[PDB]
């Protein structure tokens, strides 16, 4: 049985739960984390990937988490649940506006 | 102005499952994805299986996560053998294996996601 438990893995420094090398190779990588601890961050740093990224925002009940996604100088405000595609090349980040305990935003890099 | 999906989850039927499963990524989104991702919050699933044992022709990952390590536990049946997963954990289920899971323990904000890998 193939079980990975040494998780998340820091990668440059974001917490990964799926990496492209696991289990013989994956077509996605998946990072992210619990949002309630991030409601407090006042700033986020724009960045760009060479593959598409999907943001996946979820909370125990719909509507309990809220982020702003800054994409190429446009501010978007999303409420859980929500998925948003960030095209490769695009400058982006998000800030957490609101979150109950056990709200998550995951970033999924699509190979 | 990129693509946002908020009509979620998407209920799809999956073999052996009592009710439609809640999908957040499906294969046709955004021009086509190499994965599908379903699942959700476990705190009201404790003791209650979502499915009879089932088999897919694709690999499935279970991804189990909770606000703190150790707050969620599931039991995966994989071809008659029982495995306990403790958050955080990723388990690969090879295509053709008969399987399902039972939630053993979960706080509010514990999740299990099933990831079907093309
Ligand atoms: O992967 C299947 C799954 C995980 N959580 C739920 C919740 C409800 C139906 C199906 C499922
Ligand atoms: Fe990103
Ligand atoms: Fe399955």
């Amino acid at each position: 049985a193939e079980i990975v438990t040494a998780l998340p893995v820091p990668l440059a420094p974001a917490p990964f739960y799926l990496t492209a090398d696991m289990f013989g190779g994956l077509p996605v990588q998946l990072a992210g984390g619990e949002l309630s601890k991030l409601v407090g961050k006042p700033v986020a740093a724009p960045h760009v990937h060479e593959v598409d990224e999907l943001y996946f925002l979820v909370s125990p009940e719909p509507g309990q988490a809220r982020i702003e996604v800054h994409l190429d100088g446009v501010r978007h405000e999303l409420v859980s649940p929500a998925v948003m595609r960030i095209p490769a090349g695009s400058e982006h980040c998000f800030l957490t506006l609101e979150a109950t305990v056990g709200s998550y935003c995951f970033g999924i890099l699509v190979g």
